[PDB]
């Protein structure tokens, strides 16, 4: 099966993806960033340095980079968990991260969002900054999330599970766990 | 004037179309499933004589069936309401209960949602399982309806139809005002 | 830069928009309804002559009076700022205000929701139906026209790889019309990126 993983940054939708990769075998577990990156470099490597320095690219050639990076993806032939984001905060507005030909060519079973408390996304930004979003921000963030899943379920007829991680954690890294769990008991069904 | 009527279910959608039916002779109230029901025991009476069986078509056969009885459906040629889902909740999340074909079919006028207060959905759902005609949460409910909005408004701006949401979170004098109310604002959706 | 700016009616909307053409150079504002009222009228002159009769008409003259406005406005400049509605409430339910032809005629950098609280609306609409310029919505009514168009929003910038811009004008203010000029930095901020 082939699932997009998908939740607002610094929240721990990393952590699932570690550990999904560790708890279960014969699944691939692929962040579209980095393949993105490495296409980048490949194809423009006089240019491309850093992550960020994928802002100088035209936009056709960064479509063209993104179709390319989803048509390795869709190589993979057993459990496929892709590691992404629906929208992504600019100076101009939310920006979809993902685009209809990412859908066609992987093909996706379906979306998952990870739906976190804001108090929580707060503090783990916090953790990876000492290594400007306010919880109002952070809300509007997932509920933009929510509609670009549903959007795109609209269009390509794809399922849309939303994983609650809004409830208070007894010990740390428990939504980790919940999260894992819930995937796993997906695949497995 | 078509209009595809939905809703979470075990909350009253039914009770909304019969009373419509008998309100209005000007009016034509067909239920989705039913159809595909229909046109899919007319072809494989076989390994189809019971509603919950539909599970076993392939996808070819089953899309096939939702094109003809959406094909059927378009062949009503007065005021039309299609009982259907927006979404129906699975082990893998939500799934649209609508194809792209069906809405292109039935060019329907618009779209109206029946948002329900959950304890109400819940309450009506135990009472229904009750008559022998039959575990969500009121955050499942929640979370099911803003879902269904937005699948009507990706629906819209897909289509250009118009989105009538119709509220019945409100609480009821007496059993069964809400499908008064909803009966009686669709007639005047109508009768404008 | 080309941008789609919307928000409830009777908020402040127009306001923005026209600090905005005063504020700034090389921008060009302009509304969607007035094109097609304006278009209307001259396919139409026998009978288009107030902005209801524009829907006196079936929606598919209406539709091609639509694509011609966005053609016409288009042309216009390089830069632009297109006032209009993301939904109308109607009595069959809020309908779109654009089309999927709109976007790919203007092409815009995105869509801009100026998402203010509905008791400041309320106020706003009221104050302009005693200047002789406006209707019975309440608070609930504005919250769901409100979230209904962040959702069209998003949709059409899932369908066509747009940005959504939100303005959050929800707070309170410490003297009127603070909303309008934090607004209109933040959108001249945007463009002067
Ligand atoms: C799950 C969890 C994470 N965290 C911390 C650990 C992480 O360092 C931080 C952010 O989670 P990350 O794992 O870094 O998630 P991410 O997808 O946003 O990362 P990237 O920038 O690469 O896209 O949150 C907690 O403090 N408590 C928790 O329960
Ligand atoms: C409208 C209404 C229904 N009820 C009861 C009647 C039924 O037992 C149940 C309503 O369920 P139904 O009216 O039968 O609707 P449904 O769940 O079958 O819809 P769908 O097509 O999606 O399957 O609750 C009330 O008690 N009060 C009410 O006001
Ligand atoms: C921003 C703002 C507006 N107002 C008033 C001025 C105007 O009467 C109204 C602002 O709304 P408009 O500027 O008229 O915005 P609009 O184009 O969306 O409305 P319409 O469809 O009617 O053309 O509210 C205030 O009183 N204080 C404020 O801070």
């Amino acid at each position: 099966m082939r699932f997009i993983l998908t939740g607002v940054p610094g929240a721990g939708k990393t952590t699932v993806c570690n550990k999904l990769a560790e708890k279960m075998s014969n699944l691939s577990v692929v962040n579209y960033g980095d393949v993105i990156f490495e296409e980048a470099k490949k194809l423009y490597p006089s240019i491309i340095q850093v992550r960020e320095d994928t802002r100088k690219l035209p936009r056709a050639d960064y479509r063209n980079i993104q179709i390319e990076a989803a048509k390795k993806i869709s190589l993979i032939t057993d459990n496929l968990i892709v590691d992404t984001h629906m929208s992504l905060k600019t100076p101009y507005g939310f920006y979809p991260g993902l685009i209809p030909e990412t859908i066609n060519i992987i093909q996706p079973d379906g979306i998952i969002l990870l739906e976190f408390n804001p108090r929580d996304v707060i503090a783990r930004r916090e953790k990876d900054r000492l290594a400007m979003e306010s919880e109002t921000d952070i809300l509007l963030h997932q509920q933009v999330n929510r509609m670009f899943a549903v959007s795109y379920s609209a269009i390509n007829q794809c399922y849309v599970k939303i994983i609650d991680l809004t409830w208070p954690q007894e010990y740390e890294f428990q939504h980790t766990e919940y999260a894992v769990n819930k995937i796993i008991e997906m695949l497995n069904f």
